[PDB]
């Protein structure tokens, strides 16, 4: 349906846990989830094609994909990867990520629109699941 919107975050869960598995050391994680961990997500959708903009106060990243087509992006912690999004339901999609170079935790993310107006991102590294919940602006 209409994933498109200007999304403001309302709930974070396990974001520091995620960062830990990803290997960001302690002081870095703590300091990280501080004044720059309340992110804005902008979504413009046209069919199976997605344009996404995620930004803090000094950083912004653009993610562009079509469902079913490989692309390149970033892991949550900054490492470049190849990604592929699939649908798992009418309102939910799943992305498997494979690192470009190196090794590290197995990462993935999902994007779901609840019928109640919540946009729900999850990000997974090995067995830790960070859940972010947004509502529109
Ligand atoms: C469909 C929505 C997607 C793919 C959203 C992805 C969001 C991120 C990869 C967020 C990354 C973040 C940073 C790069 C630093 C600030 C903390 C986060 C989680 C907002």
């Amino acid at each position: 349906p209409n994933f498109s919107g200007n999304w403001k975050i309302i709930r974070s869960e396990n974001f520091e846990e995620l960062l830990k598995v990803l290997g960001v050391n302690v002081m870095l994680r703590k300091i990280w989830v501080a004044a720059a961990s309340k992110p804005a997500v902008e979504i413009k959708q046209e069919g199976d094609t997605f344009y996404i903009k995620v930004s803090t106060t000094v950083w912004t990243t653009e993610i562009n994909f079509k469902v079913g087509e490989e692309f390149e992006e970033q892991t949550v912690d900054g490492r470049p990867c190849k990604s592929l999004v699939k649908w798992e339901s009418e309102n939910k999609m799943v992305c498997e990520q494979k690192l470009l170079k190196g090794e590290g935790p197995k990462t993935s993310w999902t994007k779901e629109l609840t019928n109640d107006g919540e946009l729900i991102l999850t990000m997974t590294a090995d067995d830790v699941v960070c859940t972010l919940v947004f509502v529109r602006e």
